[PDB]
């Protein structure tokens, strides 16, 4: 029970597999433990200075996950974090797991310049809601999305 | 009235900040042309694959920007394509502007892989969300903001 996060890097698809595994697990999509995608574009999104995996680690096993990017903004040099996915092992739920990613998120984003960090919920994902609702500033907004199919 | 439209390289830097300010002008921001960054960052911006600008061109006149990032995906080899800001001059508006860009971001996303595209708009901003939803599909959800400063 001693707790580890950090940043993964590109040397560690391992450890990433692994947090992909507990999103599957965890959001009900094994989606994300069937069609991994092979190592070498893991390693390319760890590699990038856009992309931030972060996990949490019991002993060598994966016990939280949070993938986030970060957006370098174009009207003023300055930049956003957009998490993406967070998760907690069901065994570990209710320890400060999700709490301490988010927060070595906040020392990534200082280290970026970054001056936000931002995630979305839907409506009915109480535990979600709860964390975010406690963390930060609830907005609501409309979300449309659009299928590239159709380009004439 | 012969409406170009294409993607910026970077070798176009003089039309992003023109695009900028069109921005500035049509959200009220003009936040959007002071304090612009210097001309490596934004070259470096266009010279991203994940960073998509757009522009349409009247003669040299910029009169429609869409700026939009591509969010190559963890789970699976594939990617979603998130519009950030989208303007139309005020002289050129109900002209298809705002369609042209949309379809030329679907082009752009089908040559990406990209599966979907994604854009969100505020309760209220009823142009924004007649176009959206002539466009794709709505869904509503929540957003919150955190504040890295809080770092510990
Ligand atoms: C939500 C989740 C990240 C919680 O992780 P966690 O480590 O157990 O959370 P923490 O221990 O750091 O922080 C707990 C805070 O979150 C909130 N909360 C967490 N789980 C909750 C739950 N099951 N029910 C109600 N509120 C909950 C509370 O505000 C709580 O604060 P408190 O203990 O002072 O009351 C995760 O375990 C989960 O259950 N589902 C994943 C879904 C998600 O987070 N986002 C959508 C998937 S992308
Ligand atoms: C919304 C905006 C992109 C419209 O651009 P446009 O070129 O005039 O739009 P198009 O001509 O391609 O397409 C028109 C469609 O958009 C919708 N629409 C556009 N402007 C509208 C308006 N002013 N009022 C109501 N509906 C509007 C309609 O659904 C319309 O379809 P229709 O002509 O068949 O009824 C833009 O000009 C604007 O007014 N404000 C920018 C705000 C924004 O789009 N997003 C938030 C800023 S990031």
């Amino acid at each position: 029970g001693i707790i580890r996060t950090c940043r993964l890097g590109p040397d560690q698809v391992k450890s990433m597999r692994a947090a992909l595994d507990l999103f599957g697990r965890e959001f009900g999509g094994v989606t994300y433990s069937q069609h991994q995608p092979d190592s070498d574009y893991l390693g390319n999104l760890l590699r990038s200075k856009t992309f931030i995996a972060l996990a949490a680690f019991d002993q060598e096993a994966v016990v939280g996950a949070l993938a986030a990017y970060v957006l370098p903004k174009f009207e003023q040099a300055r930049s956003e974090i957009y998490i993406y996915d967070l998760a907690v092992s069901g065994e570990h739920r209710r320890q400060g797991i999700a709490t301490a990613l988010i927060n070595l998120l906040k020392h990534e984003a200082n280290a970026l310049g970054a001056y936000v960090i931002y995630v979305q919920a839907d409506y009915g994902d109480d535990p979600a809601v709860a964390l975010y609702t406690k963390l930060g500033i609830r907005e609501e907004v409309m979300h449309f999305d659009i299928d590239p199919s159709t380009a004439t």
